[PDB]
């Protein structure tokens, strides 16, 4: 039993890390086989972030202008080229520990670990949600960039995140291995703000069933309700809209428990409305919705990577 | 800026986790050099785990009674020892993946890395602390025993916890990698029970730090306090006595803010003399005691890892 904020073991991921420095910038990149991935605002000078045009800046560099280096080995670059946000460097050297891979764009509300790097080296490892405003609550710094973040389905990696930017009110943005943004973000120093985030409902009602698995019953009632009726009470919490699609991936959860999906309805209608009753759920005085309903069953059923 | 809870990168641990099974008992080991540190009660049949003398059921097994597979590869047992609580399977084979490790006993608040695993196959990682009573809140299932937490300490690997066993209030017990238990508790299916918790002062103290380093500053009073003075509300609401010893060791954090220590101890006091008045800190709604002073400084100062 017990519950916490779990992350994917980052073996797979820290043997992909490199530094890539360009000018007197120095950020991370992924190297898989024989390319590595970074942000391309590397070949940007503090100027040219102001009002960058990297179709100019990139064709104005040469190979050269590049300085990737895994641990203590310099890998030569023998190619640039630009996809989206994303620079690909092809060097001369494939990556011996390359993972079985998929690059994947995720869905608002979707979870992920993040590996965050600073010159091209592990700091530490943490689990972030796909904001319904397309940002994530991180933990960045200066040095940050092309750290990123995962999931490992079944025997095969899925990056889904490259870090890019922070925003003013320090939240985080993006791409997926593409190059292209989560949200209407652009990477140049120009006045950007996210949308009004809501709260993850389906990842709320998955983190209750997680508390039942682990013995707590305290806020399960004996009513039950209609998704209509609890999307209208939803609605006035800043909860997004539960949809047919989000019942039938808690039917796992309500399989387990015997706990029907809008009979927890009722139960969060209730939380909602009348509060915590000066208890916590799982170590929490609020309700979590950065859990998955896939994240519940991969921690509650002990699933293993190779 | 941001502020989670972040694990240590776990992928040199990962190299060192194996498989251990002893007739229909399956759980995991730790390898190092030419030995595999694993529970003793993995000799154990469920009748013999009631009232087990280990002394004469050791006696009673053969090297070849330990099966040990690292992946698909088996490793030849060629010597098996107890110390305390901990068996030692000496074999033929030394890890080449075996990183710069120490063994420490930690204490009371100190935080560590878990990476829990089945089948000595790696599920996930996350963030733990070694409780005033000497309990974990950890999150653990059956064959989850001999899964190991560390902290990275520069270029070593610090080994501090091995799993042993789940409590009936669902909290966890185990032993430093000497076999010896944090806490009264005992590797026998005996009724036990740990004292009352605490809360861990010092880190709830690191961790408005943390938050004042982030921005979030609200909490901030220019009222002053004693230690005694402090000490004497805080006892009252089930917290850790604070020493000088804790008093130096916030030093650091009160050097980079310039918020003297005992400044800082004085909002502490009104936070709970007064509660939070429905804000959040760092999102959330109690105050957090899972951050050392050590673990604000590597998070916000970037620390890596060789
Ligand atoms: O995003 C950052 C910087 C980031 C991007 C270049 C290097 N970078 C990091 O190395 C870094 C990564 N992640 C976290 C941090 C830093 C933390 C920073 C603290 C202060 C933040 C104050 C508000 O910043 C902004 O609005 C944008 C403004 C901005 C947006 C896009 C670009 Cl192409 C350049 C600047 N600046
Ligand atoms: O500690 C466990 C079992 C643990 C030890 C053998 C294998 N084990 C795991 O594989 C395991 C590790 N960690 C978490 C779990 C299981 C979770 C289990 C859910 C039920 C918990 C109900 C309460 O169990 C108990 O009091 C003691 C009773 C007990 C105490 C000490 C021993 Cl030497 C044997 C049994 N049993």
């Amino acid at each position: 039993s017990g519950f916490r904020k779990m992350a994917f073991p980052s073996g797979k991921v820290e043997g992909c890390m490199v530094q890539v420095t360009c000018g007197t910038t120095t950020l991370n990149g992924l190297w898989l086989d024989d390319v590595v991935y970074c942000p391309r605002h590397v070949i940007c000078t503090s100027e040219d972030m102001l009002n960058p045009n990297y179709e100019d800046l990139l064709i104005r560099k040469s190979n050269h202008n590049f300085l990737v280096q895994a641990g203590n080995v310099q890998l030569r670059v023998i190619g640039h080229s630009m996809q989206n946000c994303v620079l690909k460097l092809k060097v001369d050297t494939a990556n011996p520990k390359t993972p079985k891979y998929k690059f994947v764009r995720i869905q608002p509300g979707q979870t992920f670990s993040v590996l965050a790097c600073y010159n091209g080296s592990p700091s530490g490892v943490y689990q972030c949600a796909m904001r319904p405003n397309f940002t994530i609550k991180g933990s960045f710094l200066n040095g940050s960039c092309g750290s990123v973040g995962f999931n490992i389905d079944y025997d095969c990696v899925s990056f889904c995140y490259m870090h890019h930017m922070e925003l003013p009110t320090g939240v985080h943005a993006g791409t997926d291995l593409e190059g292209n943004f989560y949200g209407p973000f652009v990477d140049r120093q120009t006045a950007q703000a996210a949308g009004t985030d809501t709260t993850i409902t389906v990842n709320v009602l998955a983190w209750l069933y997680a508390a039942v698995i682990n013995g707590d019953r305290w806020f399960l009632n004996r009513f039950t309700t209609t998704l209509n009726d609890f999307n209208l009470v939803a609605m006035k919490y800043n909860y997004e809209p539960l949809t047919q699609d989000h019942v039938d991936i808690l039917g796992p959860l309500s399989a387990q428990t015997g706990i029907a999906v809008l009979d927890m309805c009722a139960s969060l209608k209730e939380l909602l409305q009348n509060g915590m009753n000066g208890r916590t759920i799982l170590g929490s005085a609020l309700l979590e919705d950065e859990f998955t309903p896939f994240d519940v069953v991969r921690q509650c059923s002990g699933v293993t990577f190779q």
